[PDB]
């Protein structure tokens, strides 16, 4: 792979926020970035230097696409790999179609980590309704009360039910219309953490620091690095496990991978991203190179970017419910930006979406300062302030 250097485009397949945020980072270095996104307001598309308005399967498009830039990438997990794939008859793509089939598919990513070796979820698969019929109700009773997801990857908790019982398995798998699914027992999760790498076709690869990660209703709501409650034992093990995943899969470019500690203290792998992820966003102002970085290195073939994390760093989520104050009935309120801009450790992240809506991830504020105990508690009076908590 001869390294594509500044001054070339870079595809970018999938306009949201993540793309907004690659885009800012190779253009600083000098490359020239298209984004290609079916949506006319597309956060990424409006900083991109070319916007392909197109479906992700449309070929004329993705021709295009391929013929101006030098390599291509994504930040859209759910992508067709069939794209990637005909992207990849003319051009590079990283990561391959093949890696992002695995990874955005919850019964292929889970056997498949459990073949790199690492431990997952107890959990029944269950490919269609002929199969859970047959399947008997202990089978099933050994992994409740659990979760049932579907393989189709929804985000923010979608496509998936709460199961306390066999009968409440196979109505719930009616209830998602009888797709692929994996039904996962419940655990006692003591935390949560995701391992953040990025590995090059040479096989090369670097590291962050692992972050701890707190969501609410399925939602990421906030990411404190470097993770408070990991020992540097349980760092080395995830950091590896996740450059054993992405070692055996052939990966290039920036996988992100999410685990529970449990309260016996088992580690166990729950689910990757083939992208940047939402929990890596404290690299832009904490890290020397940020994930973003790291996907255009990758995906260039340049070398990988120092990790070193400079300042203590906690990410905290905007949601569109910020500005319903007095809730969602009644009219939207806008934050009060200049009271978070007045905070020394706020950094502010808005993505330049027009319509605030519960559940829509507006942007976020990433709080750094020289110690992790002040920058944990500027994003909680960020959070008061807010109305994130009480
Ligand atoms: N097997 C499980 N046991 C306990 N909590 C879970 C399990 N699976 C998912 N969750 C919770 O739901 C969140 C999002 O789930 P997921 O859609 O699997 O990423 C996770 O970050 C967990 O907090
Ligand atoms: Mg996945």
């Amino acid at each position: 792979h001869s390294p594509i250097l500044p001054g070339a485009w870079l595809g970018m397949v999938g306009g949201g926020q993540l793309g907004r945020m690659f885009c800012f980072a190779a253009q600083a270095m000098g490359y020239r970035v298209a984004v290609l996104d079916p949506d006319e307001n597309s956060p990424a598309g409006a900083v991109a230097d070319r916007h392909l308005r197109a479906a992700y399967n449309d070929e004329a498009s993705l021709t295009e696409l391929a013929r101006l830039c030098a390599a291509v990438s994504t930040e859209f997990e759910n992508v067709p790999a069939a794209s990637l794939d005909f992207l990849a008859r003319t051009t590079f793509v990283s990561p391959a179609g093949r890696c992002v089939a695995v990874a955005q598919d919850r019964i292929a990513e889970k056997r498949f980590i459990a073949s790199s070796g690492v431990t997952v979820a107890p959990h029944v698969v269950i490919e269609s309704s002929d199969a859970l019929a047959a399947l008997d109700d202990a089978k099933l009773e050994a992994v409740l009360p659990g979760i049932l997801k579907t393989a189709r990857m929804g985000y923010d908790g979608k496509g998936q039910i709460r199961v306390r019982n066999a009968e409440e398995v196979r109505e719930a798998h009616a209830s998602l219309a009888g797709v692929p699914c994996v039904l996962e027992k419940r655990l006692p999760l003591k935390f949560e953490v995701s391992a953040l790498i990025a590995r090059a076709a040479s096989g090369a690869s670097v590291v962050y620091p692992l972050a701890q990660n707190t969501h609410r209703d399925g939602v990421l709501s906030h990411t404190i690095v470097p993770a408070p409650d990991a020992s540097p034992t349980l760092v080395q093990q995830a950091q590896q496990a996740a450059l054993q995943i992405a070692d055996k899969l052939g990966y290039v470019g920036v996988l992100c991978v999410e685990f529970f500690i449990l309260e016996d203290g088992s580690l166990v792998a729950n689910e990757m991203a083939p992208r940047p992820h939402n929990s890596g966003h404290y690299t832009v102002d904490a890290c020397a190179t940020s994930q973003f970085e790291q996907q255009v290195r990758a995906m260039t073939g340049m070398p990988l970017g120092d990790t070193r994390q400079h300042s203590p760093a906690v990410m905290l989520n905007i949601l569109g419910d910020v500005w319903f104050p007095d809730g969602p009935k009644r009219p939207a309120v806008t934050p009060p930006w200049q009271e978070v801009a007045a905070m020394p450790a706020a950094r502010l992240h808005l993505y330049g979406k027009e319509e605030a809506r519960c559940g829509r991830k507006m942007g976020h504020v990433n709080f750094t300062a020289a110690t992790l105990e002040e920058a944990r508690t500027a994003a909680r009076d960020c959070a008061r302030l807010l109305h994130i908590i009480t």
